């Protein structure tokens, strides 16, 4: 039933969900070398999201009589200068995956395969929620690497407590 | 993230939105005077599900980072001179939002902005539901003004409590 | 019932908690912006607040026997360079609803319309909480811009965990 | 404590709270042989809401040190030629003792008795609760008095069950 | 917010409230050298009450961004020759802090402060239970002090414990 | 029973007792005006405790069959400059309370009167609670005040956080 | 706040209830190299409690602004010959911490510092519980080392066994 040029790019993005796991487990051993447990925390849950992301498109593809494929996944070593570069990297990832899901609903409608189309607008959905999460927490990472910063969420935190 | 015309379009259907809620409850406050107690409940509750669409509005477009904005919400003071009169304007003003949100869908598809697209099917969805309960009132209210139609839901009435 | 002055400054007041709602809204929107995360929840949890001062004139009206109007409710675009001046902003527009209410109220006792006085007593009772919840933010957001006033917080932050 | 005016009115006003009572225990009685039995039972329930506004002022006057006065309560036997017009005096009854706690709390406050002005909230409060109680029944009546009104009343009737 | 004028009367109150739980702790204990084990009690708890008053008047004022104040209080030694001279004097007591109440009351009004204003009818309607409650003891007292009243007394209690 | 120089000690414990606690309520609506409102509400409580502390002394002296009395009772408007001054007062305060209270044992136990020598010991066991409260209040507060304390503080909070 | 001649003392008594926790862990291991299993127990868990009397000062000193420290603590490896020559050893050893704290509480008494007099009040009736114990077993292993001592036991049993 999968067309060829759907099947490949499904596989494609198995294996994508894949390296994203890889590489939030790396990011979470680099930050406990910096001290930052709870961002490590943060990035070795997050590598079991990616890992039901991932499932969840093998399960996809085998229910359709193709086979799913894992690939190769190559997770280089942490280069990361500065938790920022870190999650530069992390929010710079998530939009290549959402624009690897976008590229692959675009083509679903395009062969009109309006089977996986729908199925992928679960992941469209997540991919909106991930993009938010990443991006708020680089967009805090930056403030906070600030005096004035550090101020305005001092007030923030005060609002918190008191209302 | 959002383009700059599918951000505009957002932000009109957010204001559009507030002013049905605002709509809605003007027509309450009039239906009220003509001692129609629970249309006057009805369109009350529905200013309040219709906030609700604004929130949801609201919250995805700051969600994606931009600027949700309110604009000018300006409701007439009640014109109309006849129940039926207003449930017509009720329906025409759900028609018209349904208009609205369809036109929304469309651009996002055209822009290939597929995270929209998906976010907005709620909306498509909710409006089906809308259309229903809006033309249904009203078809309602076109037989009950009738001595052969207040006869009909005698009997519709009586097989509710028969059986 | 209602005279013709009182429902109409009653509808100016149903338009202007319509009106907070709004600039509420818009504010939390803003705030959101800046990664004010709590402000802006605060921000937006009190325009439902302020819909329910708007349901309940609103309700009166109605119940009264005349029609409440809603009318035009415009808002402004975030024109905020600080949230500082967000929240004075916000301060004053609390000083002017108490004003509009004190006005009501003292309308309504020179007409000796009693009914419409004691309905209002609430939300005179309710602009006190609205004030002293705002200049408070709006104080401690001054206190809390300086270095000095930092420290004074870290210390009432030491007292919430260690005593009180 | 209590001034000769303002006493003079209080007991005035129990006095007139209990002929409310009695008034609406008579239109009770009449109502019955109309066949009229929930509007009966309403004027039998609120023969007692009247009851208790009466013990209320009673029990103030006595707590302040004076001595309350029942005095003399006459009801006028049954006229009424109709149901709508023992709604007419039933409203006309209560703003007229609409009218007569306003007097009380004007000169309450006109002789700085803030004391007896706060007592009064109560009642400024209930009375508005009482004439929209009854000058919404009266309406009703008046419009169900009519054909057109049976058929607003059918539609208003239908939104109750459909909405 | 608050004007100067309502600030100091407030603040006298604060003041007042505070001297009526000092006075009624040391007429507790005076009563107890009477060997009047339950109105020493209803002193000592009504002295509670006060602090009660007290405080409630102190957070409004600090609420309001003013400063409350609690000033000097003196208690006077206990002078009393009878139990009626100490509930004589619990009673004008009573009276004059009525007295005050209503003339913040007034000024209130005057001065158009509506927050005020209603914050202060809680205080009115307190106040009249507070002389229903102290009159009435007085009452009894005086009644009580007579052969002819303990007769209406010993039927009363008669009529508590046969029928109510 | 008591002897007249112990009474008088009593009763100057009585006073002391409670201008302590309307001092600390004095504190508590000054630190209100500085926003240190948890401050403020440790003063709030801890006036209670004050109140505590005098009732229990004027129950002493009722019950051994002298009268107590409470006296006159000055409280200074608030001078602070800072709240490490007013600290510094509460301190100080605490210091002579202690004084005080050392001063009344020890005259108990040379006039051999045990029974209020027993007594007072709940008052030597508590004032070595309030001094440990307030002197470490105090302490904390000028370690704040200063950059290097609010790094060794920053640290501190780790250790409760982490482990 | 305290004298550094109160200090001292109190550290001191640190230092000895420390030396106690280990003498009776020490004893403790002696005795099962006898198979006295339930004395060995008894001493393990009494070791606990030294440990705790130990803490109480060590906290005590430390709330009061001063150092507390504990110090060297040696502890001899066992000697003993018999089961009573160390029942005898413990029994003088608590002898000894009881003078100890009797010279606490009397130096306490002479400076006037009340407060540490009233803190110790708690070791003086803990010692008269544990001079009670001690003393106590040590008669009742003198008592059960003859057999005349067995047999008044051996009734004793009977009467726990039979009536109470
Ligand atoms: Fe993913
Ligand atoms: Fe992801
Ligand atoms: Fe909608
Ligand atoms: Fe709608
Ligand atoms: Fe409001
Ligand atoms: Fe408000
Ligand atoms: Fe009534
Ligand atoms: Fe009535
Ligand atoms: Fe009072
Ligand atoms: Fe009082
Ligand atoms: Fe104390
Ligand atoms: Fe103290
Ligand atoms: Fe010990
Ligand atoms: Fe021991």
């Amino acid at each position: 039933m999968l067309s060829k040029t759907i099947l490949d790019k499904l596989n494609h993005q198995v294996n994508f969900e894949a390296a994203s796991a890889h590489l939030y487990l790396q990011m979470s051993a680099w930050l406990l070398t910096q001290s930052l447990d709870s961002t490590a925390a943060f990035f070795r849950a997050h590598a079991e999201e990616e890992k039901a992301h991932m499932m969840k498109l093998f399960d996809y593809i085998n229910e359709t009589g193709s086979l799913a494929l894992i690939g190769e996944v190559a997770t280089p070593a942490p280069e990361w200068k500065s938790h920022i570069e870190l999650l530069e990297a992390a929010y710079n990832h998530e939009l290549a995956i959402t624009q690897s899901i976008n590229d692959l609903v675009d083509t679903a409608l395009r062969e009109k395969d309006y089977s996986t189309f729908q199925f992928l607008q679960w992941y469209v959905a997540e991919q909106h929620e991930e993009e938010y999460l990443f991006s708020s927490m680089l967009h805090k990472a930056r403030i906070i690497n600030t005096m004035d910063g550090r101020a305005l969420f001092r007030f923030d935190e005060e609002v918190r407590k008191s209302v």
